[PDB]
Formats: C-alpha cells, sequence, structure tokens
C-alpha cells in the first residue's frame, strides 16, 4: 500500500500539490531533498525494511496515526522512511553519521523526540519539545509582546513554561489609572484563550494570588516554585507573607540564604499580608488532591545545583518538570530531547547482563546528535535562538526502566534494582559530558561555559557533595573538561516519553514479561477485574508477585529514594510523578517533605490518586 | 461640601499622594498646574459659580457620579472647576481663549466629548473619543500586533472600530501547517477577551464567515461595510459569492465601479462560493430584528463622498457609525468630538426665531478648540498621532434638535422642522470650514489637502450633486479654500451624545416643555402607562398631539428624509438609530433601500423594536 524506495518517496513528498489550491506545498526541506537526491544509492540500499515489524501493534498504529508522512490524507511514509529522514534533518551532508543513527535508532537502541519525528528534514523543521519563557514586563505592553511571543511559539510543536512571578497581585495599584489591578486570573485567561487560538505555569507561594492560582483546575497547569523557607514554615508551624511583586521587588532574583534575609526584611517591614504557612499547605494538598496539581519544584535545589548558574537566577521548569534551564525576557529557553532505550543493552552471558559499554556509546551518539539538533533546527522565536546558540543545553532521557528490571528478574525495590539504577545514570551523564567535552574540543566550549561550576571542575554529584559510584573513571573526564570545556551547559533530563512506539513502559516510572511467565508455568480474567495487580492471586509464586508489582503496590518512598540517587548525575532535573492509593493529608503531606529533604529538584509532577 | 477657590483645588489636585501606597499620584499636568498659578487671581475670580444651577437634577448627578474629579472617593471638583479645567487643558497659555470657552460652556453653548471631560487637564490627556484600527496581517504575528495595539487602546478612554476584511475565512489554506484555518469567529474571540481584560467590527458581505459574523450577538459590535452590488443583488433576487480574501485579493481595496469589475471576474473565475443573494439578506434582518445587529454603513457612498478619498479606500466606520476616516495598518483614524447645544440660539423676537449669525460663531469656536484637542491630545499608539497629525479630522456634532423643534413649536415632521434641520447643517458646515480655513492661513492646510477634493473647490454637497440652501456665501468660502486650503481632512459626524449633563434630548433623534404645556392647559398617570404618548388621549389639542409626538410614532421615512437633507452637510456620516413597532421583514427591507437609495452613509446604526 506504500512505495518502498525511499528516493521515490522523498521525490513524491517533495513534489506534493495541494490540489484544492493548486499551491505547490512541499514537505520537505530542499536541504534534505538535495542530499537525498545525491546520496540516492547509498541510502535506498541502506535501508533494511524488515525492521518495520519490530513494533508492537500499538506502537505501530501510533507512528501510522500521527509520525508518517501523508499525501493527500494517505500515509506515504514507512517507519524506515521516516527513520532516514528524521537521521538526514538531523546530520544534513554527513553521511556517515546519518547512516550510524539510522541504524542505531532502527534497531530501537534510542529514539527522538516527538517533534523532532514531525519535523526533521521538513520545510520548518522544528525539532524541540518545549520553550521556558519568562513574563517581559509587569504592564500591558510587556505582558501583550509576551502573548504574541507565546502564540507564534505555540504555532510550532512544543510546550511552554512561563514565569509570571513579577507581576503585580490584585488590587495593587496602577499609577496609570489611580485604580487596581485585578492580578493574574484574569491575565491568565487572556493566555489560555490564546492557547486555544493558534501551557505550564509557574508562580512561588509567597505571590499574593497564590490561593487563586493553585486552584486553576479545580488547557493550563499550574506549578509551584517554592523556596526552601516555606518548606520550614509549614514544618514549624509559622508564620507565611504574601507579597504584590510591587511591594516586595527582586525575590524571584535570589534563592537560598540571600532569598531569606530579603524576604524576612520585607515581612518585617510590613509589606505583606501575613498567614499561618499550613493555611496554604492545606489549600495547595486539598487542590493536588482534586486535581493532580499543582506540580512542585524546589527552586533552591533547582538554584544551587545548576550548572547554569553562572546566567542568572532560574526562575522556572517546564511542563514535565524535568528540564531545568535559564530563561529572561531576551532569551527563551529550549528543550532538546531523546531518551535512550535501556532494554536494548540487556544481553545473555545463562544469565543476562548489562553491557554498559555500548549504553556508554549509545548515550554519546544521542548527545552529538542532540548537538546537531540545536544547529539545524527551525526557531520560532529570536529569544528562542538566542538561549540555544548561547548555552547549548541537551535533555538525555531514558525509557524502559521498568522493562529492563523485569528483563532481569529484577524487582523493583530490591538491592539489584537500586544498583543498576545508580549505575545506569552515572554511565549516561559520564557519556555525554564525555561527548559534550570532545565537541568543545572540535567546536570550542558553549559561550558562556567561563565562570561556571563545570569550569571549576564542578561535577553535578559534586554539588550533591556525593562521590560517584565509580563505575567511570570521573577525574580523567575532569581534568579534561577544566582543560577544554564541554559543548553543552546542560546534558540530563530524563523526560515523560516516543516509549509507546518502541513498546516499553512510559519512563522511568514503574504485560508481554508476565505473559510469557504465565505461558511458562501454564496458568495462561483476574487481571481486568483486578487491575493488573497479581498478588492476592492463589497459584503465582512470590518470585513473580515480587518482580510484577504495580506502581500502586510500590512504596513511593522507594521511589523517592531511588530518584534521589539518580538525581546526582542529573543537570536538570526529573519528572516524579506520585501514586497514592488511599490518599491521606498527612500521606501527602510526608511524601512532600521526604522529597524535599532528599533535595530533589522537583518534588512531584503529577499526584495521581485512587 | 467642597473648596471654592479653583487654584486651592487645582493645588488639592496636584498634591494628591495616594495613602495606602505612599505614592504622590497628581492628578493635574505639570503643564496646566503651572498654567493655573501664573494666571491665579485671573481664573478664580472668571469663575461664576451660580452656574452650577443650570445643571437638571439628572444632568449634575451624571456629573457627580463620574466626571468631577475625586480625592479620596470625595467629589473634589465643582461643575465649574471641571469646565475651566476642560478650557484650560484644550487652550494651554492662550488665556483669552481658555476664558471664551469656558464662559461658552458654562452658559452652556457647546460642550466636549466625555473623555475630554474626563481627561483634559490631567497627566494623561487622553480626549479623544474612537480609534478607528485596521487589521495589520493576515498572519499570526500582524494578529498580535493588532491586539497588542488594542489593548494599549484600551487602557484610554474611547471605542475601537476593527476591519477585519483581510482575514482569511474557515476552511482557507494556510502554508505553514498544511491545515486550514478556522476564520474570523475564534480571532473574534481573542479580541473580546482582550477587550475584558484591559468595540465594533467591521465586515464586507461577500467574506466567506459573513453568515456567522453577523449573528455574533444572537461586547462586541458587528457592523457591516456593504458595497452597492450587495444591495443590486438582493434587490433583482440574483446570485452573490462569498471569498476567502486569499482566493479574491483586493475586495476591500477598491470600491464603486472598480469593485464591481473585480468582484464580477473573481464570481467568473469560480474563486468562491455562489448563493442567493436573498439567503443572506434575510439572515441580516433576522439578526437585525433580534439583535438590534449588525450595523449597516454602506462602503460606497462612504468613499465616493469622502474629502479622505485622496488617501486610499476607507475600510470602516467606528461604534456609532458617525465617523469616516482612513485607517491602514500604520494610521489608526482618531474621533476628536464636541457638540453644539442646538437649543442655546433660540430667541424671543412674541415670537420665538433662531439666530444663526450666533451658531455659526459657536460653530467656529467649537471648530478651534478641536483642532487644539489634536495638538495638546495624549495618543495611546503611534499609529494615531500619525493618522491625527496628518490629516486633522475633528467631528462636531449637536445635541437638542428634538428639543429645539418643540421650544420653536415645530412638528418634528413639519415642513418648518424640515427646513430649519437644513438651515442648522448648513451653517454649522459652512462655519467650520470657514474657521478650519482661517487656520490654514495662521499654520498651514493639513499635509495631505492638495490632491483632495476640497482643494478641486469640491465640498460635501456638491458629491451629492446639489446646491446648497444658501443661507450663506459658499462661493467666497469655496475660493478662499482653493487658495489657502483647510486645516483638517473633515468637520462633521454629528454623534449620539454630553447630552444628558445639558438636560437636552440625545441628538439627532426626536418632558417640561410637555409639562408645562399640561400646566397651562390645566390637565396637570397616563403617560406612565401608556410610556409618554400623547396621542388617543382625549382632552388634548391637535396642535400638542402633534408637536409631542414620540419616535415609534413619527415615520421612519421622514427620519431617514431629514438624515438624507442634512446628509449633504456632513463630511463624514452621522448615526441613524430606527424605529420599527410591529418588525416585519418587508417594512425593515424597505427601509434599508429607501436609506441606500437616498445616497445615505450610514444606513442604520441600531435597530430598536417593540
Ligand atoms: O490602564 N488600564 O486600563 C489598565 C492598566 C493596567 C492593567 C489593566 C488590567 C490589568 N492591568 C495590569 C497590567 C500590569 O500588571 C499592571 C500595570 O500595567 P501598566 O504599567 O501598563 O499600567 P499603567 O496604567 O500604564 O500604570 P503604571 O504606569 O504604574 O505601570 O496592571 C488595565
Ligand atoms: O501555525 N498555526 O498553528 C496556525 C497558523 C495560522 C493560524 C492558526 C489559527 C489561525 N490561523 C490563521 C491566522 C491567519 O489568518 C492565517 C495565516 O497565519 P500565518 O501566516 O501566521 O500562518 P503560517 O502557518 O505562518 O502560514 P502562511 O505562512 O501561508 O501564512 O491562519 C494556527
Ligand atoms: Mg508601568
Ligand atoms: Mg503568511
Amino acid at each position: 500500500q506504500t512505495t518502498k524506495q525511499f528516493s521515490k518517496v522523498v521525490e513524491d513528498l517533495y513534489r506534493y500539490v495541494n490540489a484544492a489550491t493548486g499551491k505547490p506545498a512541499p514537505m520537505i526541506s530542499d536541504d534534505v531533498y538535495n542530499i537525498v537526491m545525491e546520496n540516492k544509492d547509498k541510502l535506498n540500499s541502506a535501508i533494511v525494511y524488515d525492521r518495520d515489524f519490530q513494533y508492537s501493534y500499538f506502537g505501530f498504529k501510533t507512528l501510522e496515526r500521527s509520525y508518517l508522512l501523508r499525501i493527500n490524507g494517505q500515509v506515504a511514509e514507512r517507519p524506515q522512511h521516516l527513520i532516514m529522514r528524521v537521521a538526514l534533518g538531523i546530520h544534513g551532508r554527513d553521511i556517515e553519521a546519518a547512516l550510524e543513527t539510522y541504524n542505531l535508532m532502527s534497531l530501537k537502541y534510542f529514539t527522538h523526540a516527538s517533534p523532532t519525528l514531525f519535523n526533521a528534514g521538513t520545510p520548518k523543521p522544528q525539532m524541540s519539545s518545549c520553550f521556558l519563557v519568562a513574563m517581559k514586563e509587569d504592564s500591558i505592553e510587556g505582558i501583550y509582546d509576551t502573548l504574541k511571543e507565546c502564540a507564534l511559539i505555540s504555532k510550532t510543536a512544543g510546550g511552554i513554561g512561563l514565569h509570571i512571578h513579577n507581576i503585580r497581585s490584585t488590587g495593587s495599584y496602577i499609577a496609570g489609572t489611580n485604580g487596581t489591578s485585578n492580578g493574574l486570573i484574569p491575565m491568565i485567561r487572556v493566555f489560555n484563550n490564546t492557547a486555544r487560538y493558534v501551557f505550564a505555569l509557574y508562580l512561588e507561594p509567597w505571590h499574593a494570588d497564590i490561593f487563586d492560582f493553585i486552584d486553576i483546575r479545580k488547557d493550563l497547569f499550574p506549578a509551584l516554585w517554592i523556596p526552601d523557607l516555606f518548606m520550614k514554615r509549614v514544618e514549624e508551624n509559622g508564620t507565611w507573607t504574601l507579597f504584590s511583586p510591587t511591594s516586595a521587588p527582586g525575590l524571584s532574583d535570589c534563592y537560598g540564604d540571600e532569598f531569606e534575609a530579603l524576604y524576612t526584611r520585607y515581612e518585617k517591614e510590613g509589606r505583606g499580608k501575613t498567614i499561618k504557612a499550613q493555611k496554604l499547605w492545606y489549600s495547595i494538598l486539598e487542590a493536588q488532591t482534586e486535581t493532580g496539581t499543582p506540580f512542585v519544584v524546589y527552586k533552591d535545589a533547582c538554584n544551587r545545583k545548576s550548572n547554569q548558574k553562572n546566567l542568572g537566577v532560574i526562575k522556572s521548569s517546564n511542563l514535565c518538570c524535568e528540564i531545568v534551564e535559564y530563561s529572561a525576557p531576551d532569551e527563551t529557553a529550549v528543550c532538546n530531547l531523546a531518551s535512550v532505550a535501556l532494554p536494548a543493552f540487556i544481553e545473555t552471558s545463562k544469565t543476562s547482563t548489562y553491557n554498559f559499554k555500548k549504553l556508554h556509546e549509545i548515550a554519546k551518539v544521542v548527545t552529538r546528535n542532540l548537538n546537531r539538533v540545536i544547529d539545524r533546527n527551525y526557531y520560532p522565536v529570536e529569544e528562542a535562538r538566542k538561549s540555544n546558540m548561547r548555552h547549548r543545553p541537551i535533555a538525555l532521557g531514558v525509557q524502559g526502566l521498568a522493562d529492563t528490571f523485569m528483563l532481569l528478574r529484577l524487582p523493583f525495590d530490591s538491592e539489584e534494582a537500586r544498583l543498576l539504577n545508580i549505575q545506569i545514570f552515572e554511565t549516561i551523564y559520564h557519556a555525554s559530558m564525555e561527548a559534550s567535552c570532545e565537541l568543545a574540543q572540535k567546536d570550542g566550549p558553549y559561550e558562556t561555559f567561563q565562570g561556571s561550576p563545570a569550569s571549576q571542575g564542578i561535577l553535578q554529584f559534586d554539588m550533591w557533595d556525593q562521590k560517584p559510584y565509580g563505575m567511570w573513571d570521573w577525574d580523567t573526564l575532569r581534568k579534561d573538561i577544566m582543560k577544554h570545556g564541554v559543548r553543552n551547559s546542560l546534558t540530563m533530563a530524563p523526560m515523560p516519553t516516543t516509549s509507546q512506539i518502541l513498546g516499553y513502559n512510559e519512563c522511568f516510572e514503574p504485560n508481554p514479561y508476565l505473559l510469557r511467565d504465565l505461558v511458562d508455568l501454564g496458568i495462561w480474567q483476574y487481571l481486568i477485574t483486578q487491575n493488573g495487580s497479581i498478588q492476592g492471586l492463589p497459584n503465582v509464586p512470590q518470585e513473580l508477585k515480587d518482580l510484577y508489582k504495580t506502581v500502586w503496590e510500590i512504596s513511593q518512598k522507594t521511589i523517592i529514594n531511588m530518584a534521589a540517587d539518580r538525581s546526582v548525575y542529573i543537570d536538570q532535573s526529573h519528572s516524579l510523578n506520585l501514586f497514592l492509593r488511599a490518599p491521606t493529608m498527612g500521606k501527602l503531606t510526608s511524601m512532600h517533605f521526604y522529597g524535599w529533604k532528599k533535595g530533589l529538584k522537583t518534588g512531584m509532577y503529577y499526584l495521581r490518586t485512587q
């Protein structure tokens, strides 16, 4: 039902005309069309079409419905065509690199984020996953400049984090009108309507519109950017002060002890309205219980622990709370994502082993890829191009961590899983910093490298004051970095995940593996009825009950521990979903404080409840 | 309850501090504060406070609730203070002119529009009534540039006309996304939401989103910008074609025979969807019957008959449909309004007479005033400053035409009213062109004067191919204009009307006069019950029944005739409200065609129904 020869499919996509209007509407960039034609025989023959059968039914259907390019509503592209299109869009004239990427992706060692699959090699190749936007100014002009920026970004793929800390709250004076402002909520309604026409919102809990903000969902997502001081006041059952940004300037522009001093001074001066810390705390947990939101990200852990700290104060994260990157009125941070497929590295050796050397190597390939994406990307707005070109941050993720544990017969909560978790992330961090250091030797370091923690030999685990696990040699890597720099300000931000296309469990959270096991025990409607849980089931061995636990069945304390463990290797943050069976204000509270005290940057992304 | 000395009130307003914030918030401009202080004795003594009693209870309460400046929620200003503030804000250092304006307004010979009363002499002296905005481009960028412009305008006083003819309709192709647009309605929702956060919409009936557009109200107001060709196709029961602007470029950029040729050619080429003219006609009348809208303004009469025709094609009117002024992406036309109080010129001479010589003189005073307003105005956006400074259009209105007829014992539909109507408007047009010509001798003509109909000796009544009534000498005026120019591209746009402050009937449509008459006949609850109509009432003389008819009782054909009569003296348009007792599709249709055939620019503003 589809043309086989790749160059021919490229021809059709390139020559496409919209019949209804008579308008030529090429679906491939000139740049990539030319490259294919000059490389025709090399490219057509490199492709192995049997690999289209490496997809699950769910996997292929996802690709078919969305990703495979279509002509007149008919799918033109085979999966292998998409992969090669993507490889070429990323690598351009470097055919050797394109073929390597083609092979590794086609054999499913790694994949690239959705926007890359959609747009790579097309005329508006917008390959990036999200954008972190700063509210430009607290004025109608700045608000409408920001709104326009967001409309333009919305024309492309990708989500938007937007921090609003600087907008004056309800009842704040307006010199112009001698009137008072109606605050954040009606401004948010403007942004929501613009999103519909063509979104994660970030706010610090001292903002005087906070109680309304967190109730937004009772589609924009509220996320709290939480200073440590708030959590201390809550713990101690103390007071908390709400300020309009205009009566307490600069709070979002400092963190840690500098913030606490400035904040405490503003409290003393009677610049705001004082309440009981736990009053707001209670409202937050109430909103989370009912809506899944607000998200929780710890502003102080994010800033103290960022290799971008030399740029200034980081004011937000993104929709999925994995991205921690600097943003300002003239700079919109960009998310460039790809994920390694963790099970691809499992090897027989009767026992199964994990090949860390090969994971290291694939992680280095993806790192180089994401750097090419930065350079070949189509930027929807100038703020985003400026940001990416200056600090060149990337975000490597993973998928199939759960799958990996299961294939290797490791219960998620086991000592063996705990160790593998740590090893996998040390490897990927080391690999990506090694590849990035190599690129710095070739192309130079990123523009802002000098004065960064990494230039001083401080890597991520150093900022957690921990020693690395030591599977790789960090001292040599660190010597090289201090000498040559790295090409990327940041490297890792394991994300939500593309994971359904590769047929693996969405990462990084906890069934063909279970099924194969029931087959081998001959047992072969419970799971439907009991929702995929095998505990409390009479005929199944303890070993399967231990291996096959459901995320509702796994201790959130273990999830939080494992996240704390891998976080020493993570430049950015990562999405922590939390699952509560029988949600209680007390249990939620302790989940938050536990993650907080572990030093987590992202305390919670979504709260999923029974 | 209020300080008497004007300079002292000015002092208080100037020195005002917002207590809650500790912020100085002066309510008078530096410029005007200084002028008052240097003129202190002259200004304080010029004021006559007995004149505060010249207001009706309804009149004064309107002023008090809104216009009189307040300090801490307390009214600081007496009406006389407001009038002098306004006089000074308009005239600046010209004290002689300020005193003349002070006297005439305080004796109620004329007034200025609401924004002028509000803001004259304050720090952001935005004295203009509305703004005619062009949609910048048919793109997300142009749409959001326009949205920002409108938000900024919305911070000040004044309404917005916005013409959207250039935005592509539902199902139109978008090269960028290979998708299709959702057209005007969701774009309009964006503008509506922006209006709420911080509106008349203009569309030609060939636009393919037209059926949804006219149903908008079934607060933004749809108004039709109607070519003659539409009305002919309707009359003849012919076809009508709907185009997306993108499939039929340029239709809004020509009018008259040029339009008909281009339109007919696009029809022949099958660029659109053909329907029956009366299908759309029917939907329009249905919308008007139920909502009062869409408004009807005739695009060809507006353009063929405009002294601004040398600028390009006029694409819209304003909210009240009196303003006909050129607008483009870089130029936002501005409405500068003031109204003459028509009854002030009634004089005893047992009979009452009308003093046309004094009306002439007051009309010249207001003309000079409105020119000062142009120069001293605070412009919210640069497009508006550019427009006003280049073409310097003004709009003189009237109020109390109905009052005038009644004081003089003239039934509205009488031959005597018909003549007075014509004389009053000839006088005001002549006066304003005489004053404007005087200013051109002093300051030069407006920048675009050369090549205009007026530079060729073509005045408004010439473009109706009529001879003026001849109460004033037009030949001398016309000779002077061709020689010296005029300072203003346009002069008259009688508006909605400020008419409740002066205690006169809202103009120009059809009771102390009735009451005084019942008193004199000794008759002294009917009117409540019967809604102010004296017909069908046994004890009242025919002469009163004839004089005191209610607008529901007056022939709309007479209203339309009288409007056609005064329209030869009107540079711009004027608001024609229509009243239907027992509304029928047939009667509405004939009302439209009758006005259309009379050559009216504004066919209908609001339709008011039983
Ligand atoms: O003028 N308005 O009609 C107006 C002005 C400001 C308004 C709103 C509705 C909301 N705001 C918010 C938007 C900003 O958060 C803040 C200040 O906006 P601004 O600076 O543009 O307002 P100005 O009237 O120009 O006052 P300022 O000059 O002190 O800031 O007020 C309306
Ligand atoms: O890209 N989008 O997601 C997008 C693009 C345009 C959109 C909408 C929703 C409405 N429109 C309207 C707004 C304009 O009336 C018209 C074209 O807008 P544009 O030029 O900005 O769109 P492009 O995708 O840049 O296509 P173009 O380059 O042919 O105009 O389409 C969404
Ligand atoms: Mg400001
Ligand atoms: Mg375009």
